[PDB]
């Protein structure tokens, strides 16, 4: 059982001279002074670092290049004493082999989960769903991607902890449809991964941006539509009340799941960065509830 909090902490732009070496030192140091602003000091247990970063085709300027997971982590381990590493990783380019050496790689550093993800809608080894059984010991906390709106999820998500997810971590929540999920999911089935649960900040950026907007977006499926429609009105509203909107969602989540049987983890995310506003609505929903 983790039984953390875990942030969110995206690997810096490698485009530039340095490699992006300062860039991680000044993110990791945001970090802990946000926390620390909002009396979240020492509270962080984990960085989630994604090792795959969503890429929309119609942006008009391509991303840049993003450092690799253990370098980003080697820079900022010695920023964050104490604090843990938890990532995700593309499996579709390694063999078992490479598989086995990565993951011993990713375990000595110092992580304590993995995630095994796919690779972006334009991009071309071992499939994630594979992965998770694969050298068990290494990196023993092994983690799904769990979308709970998703069509099928029951079934495709039940398959994953059959074949070795230990933890469910969560599509960003932005109402309370992990609730019926889990609900339902104990009611079928014995499992009963750790549920890493994901909140996002959305700051007024969302609204012109859009980018947490797509991020979640799923056609036709009108649970997420819903989903997109609280995003669109937390966007525009004052800091004060999308706070309160923000925490009264994720008291309503965990009211609904905490006696459903699943570990709870807390993941915190900031799509348009770390902030002190979004560690100000991070402050306020951990002193309702906090692993």
């Amino acid at each position: 059982t983790l039984n953390t909090i875990a942030l969110e902490l995206v690997p810096p732009n490698s485009d530039g001279p340095d490699g992006g070496r300062e860039q991680a030192v000044e993110d990791a140091r945001k970090v802990l002074r946000c926390a620390a602003e909002t009396g979240l000091a020492g509270r962080i247990g984990h960085v989630m670092i994604p090792g795959m970063i969503e890429e929309d085709p119609d942006r008009p300027i391509p991303m840049k290049p993003k450092m690799d997971v253990l370098d980003f982590w080697t820079i900022i381990r010695p920023e964050l004493p104490g604090i843990r590493g938890l990532c995700t990783q593309v499996t579709a380019f390694l063999d078992e082999p490479a598989l086995r050496r990565r993951l011993g790689d990713l375990s000595a550093a110092g992580f304590d989960g993995i995630a095994f993800v796919g690779v972006p809608r334009t991009m071309n080894g071992v499939a994630p769903t594979d992965a998770l059984s694969m050298f068990a010991d290494l990196v023993p906390n092994r983690g799904a991607i769990l979308i709970p709106t998703r069509d099928g999820e029951q079934g495709r998500f039940e398959f994953k902890c059959e074949r070795g997810a230990t933890y469910g971590m969560t599509q960003l929540l932005y109402s309370d449809a992990i609730v019926g999920f889990l609900r339902e999911f104990a009611r079928r089935t014995d499992h009963r991964p750790e549920i890493l649960l994901s909140f996002g900040f959305v700051p007024k950026l969302e609204a012109k941006v859009g980018l947490i907007n797509w991020l979640i977006q799923d056609p036709g499926n009108p649970a997420v539509a819903a989903e997109q429609e609280f995003v669109r009105r937390l966007a525009g509203l004052e800091p004060a009340d999308k706070r309160k909107l923000m925490v009264d969602l994720y008291k309503r989540v965990i009211d609904g799941v905490a006696d459903l049987g699943f570990p709870l983890s807390v993941h915190l995310e900031a799509t348009y960065g770390v902030s002190v506003p979004a560690f100000e609505t991070f402050a306020e929903m951990l002193a309702y509830w906090s692993p």
